[PDB]
């Protein structure tokens, strides 16, 4: 068994229907192969390995295959890119994301590190083998990391560095909280989205826990997002094909007293979004008739630091997302390629 740090291209599985107009399926069918039908997990006696989720070329090629697969399933009436205009054919599709397992070809294998309390960097000690990832599902989301994995233990702070304000911090939730939005059947843009205040609250008081331990027990303050376009104030997201934006402002306020029923959100279906494949404007069409509805679990969130404060008292975060690599690397942080030397 000897093996050294190394990159390659991945292939890809996943239970995809060939039946299902659905277009992650569709693209899973012709893209990706049947699922390992006996997935074997070799573990690795006395075996430490060190990963670091933030160099980690796995994500770069999930982001690849994400790329591709939008570009060919949600095709906007009008793609406005570097002076060009391009009007194509929109139609309402069939969208709900499914699992896709990465797998290495013959001659690498997958390290798997199996320490509850992992932070994404760092050495692991309980490190298993596998020829493929588990089945993720690839959200594209900002703010809330939606219907993703959970933490095994407490929560966990993941951050390229910490010191630095600039670096997004992913906060790993150990426990979900629903997150349900629906614009309903009878202004056809107008949506809302209710979570359990006390189910919210009570996570993110934990969470102010977690960020005091590591910021010297200080004061902790959480902010809505200090300017930007629409995508990054607003937790934005897409629903059966349809791209909501909502305010989550009562989420991030610090007040949380009588704060503790059922939290409505505020949200808009958006038909002219800012890509966050590449640069762009892409304007689709209006929302679907009838009651639309998604029902997720909020299982992270990502947070930047307010920077210039070391001598104030108290550090503030605010909700921040849009590369969503960042996305992948919450659920690959785990996971490495290695050649077999
Ligand atoms: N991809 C690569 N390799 N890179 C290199 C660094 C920068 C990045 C890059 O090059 N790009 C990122 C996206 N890009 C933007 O421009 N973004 C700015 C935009 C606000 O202006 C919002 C964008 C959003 O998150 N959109 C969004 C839309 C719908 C949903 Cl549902 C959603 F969750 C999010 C973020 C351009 C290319
Ligand atoms: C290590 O991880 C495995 C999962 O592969 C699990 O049995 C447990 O969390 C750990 N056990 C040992 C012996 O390290
Ligand atoms: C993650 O754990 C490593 C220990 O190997 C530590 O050096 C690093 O600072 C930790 N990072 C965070 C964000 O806790
Ligand atoms: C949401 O979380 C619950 C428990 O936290 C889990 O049983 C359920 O499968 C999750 N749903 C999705 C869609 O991931
Ligand atoms: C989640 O982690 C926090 C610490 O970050 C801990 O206080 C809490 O009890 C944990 N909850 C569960 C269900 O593991
Ligand atoms: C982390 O960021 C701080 C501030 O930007 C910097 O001074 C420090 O050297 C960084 N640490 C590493 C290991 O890069
Ligand atoms: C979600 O909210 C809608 C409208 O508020 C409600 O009709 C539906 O039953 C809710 N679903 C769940 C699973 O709570
Ligand atoms: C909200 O969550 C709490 C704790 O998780 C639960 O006891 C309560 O019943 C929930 N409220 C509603 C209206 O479901
Ligand atoms: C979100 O709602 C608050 C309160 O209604 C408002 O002040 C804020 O400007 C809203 N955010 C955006 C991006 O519109
Ligand atoms: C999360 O998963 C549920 C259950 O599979 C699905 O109905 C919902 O639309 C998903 N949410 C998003 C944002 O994909």
């Amino acid at each position: 068994p000897v093996w050294k740090d190394a990159d390659t291209t991945l292939f890809c599985a996943s239970d995809a229907k060939a039946y299902e107009t659905e277009v992650h399926n569709v693209w899973a069918t012709h893209a990706c192969v049947p699922t390992d039908p006996n997935p074997q997990e070799i573990h690795l006696e006395n075996v430490t390995e060190n990963f670091n989720m933030w160099k980690n070329n796995m994500v770069e090629q999930m982001h690849e295959d994400i790329i591709s697969l939008w570009d060919q399933s949600l095709q906007p009436c009008v793609k406005l890119t570097g002076g060009s205009v391009i009007k194509q054919a929109c139609p309402k599709i069939s969208f709900d994301p499914i699992p896709i397992h990465y797998c290495t070809p013959a001659g690498y294998v997958i390290l798997k590190c199996n320490d509850k309390n992992f932070n994404g960097t760092g050495p692991c000690k309980n490190v298993s083998s596998v020829q493929c990832t588990h089945g993720i599902k690839p959200v594209v989301s900002t703010q809330l990391l939606l219907n993703g994995s959970l933490a095994e233990e407490e929560i966990i702070i993941r951050s390229e560095n910490l010191t630095n304000n600039a670096k997004t911090i992913i906060v790993h939730l150990n426990k979900s909280v629903e997150i349900n939005c629906t614009r309903p059947s009878n202004d056809i843009r107008k949506a809302y989205c209710e979570i359990n205040g006390t189910k919210w609250n009570k996570v993110l008081k934990q969470v102010t826990e977690k960020l005091k331990e590591h910021f010297n027990n200080k004061t902790i303050i959480f902010q809505p997002p200090s300017g930007g376009d629409l995508e990054i104030t607003m937790h934005s997201f897409n629903c059966r094909g349809e791209f909501f934006y909502c305010n989550t402002t009562q989420l991030f306020n610090n007040t949380c007293k009588g704060c503790n029923g059922t939290i409505t959100l505020p949200c808009k279906i958006k038909q002219i979004i800012n890509m966050w494949q590449g640069t762009g404007q892409a304007m689709y069409a209006p929302p679907i008739d009838g009651k639309i509805n998604c029902v997720s679990n909020i299982t992270g969130i990502l947070l930047t630091r307010d920077g210039g404060a070391n001598n104030t008292s108290n550090e503030t975060f605010r909700p921040g997302g849009g590369d969503m690599r960042d996305n992948w690397r919450s659920e690959l942080y785990k996971y490495k390629v290695v050649q077999i030397e």
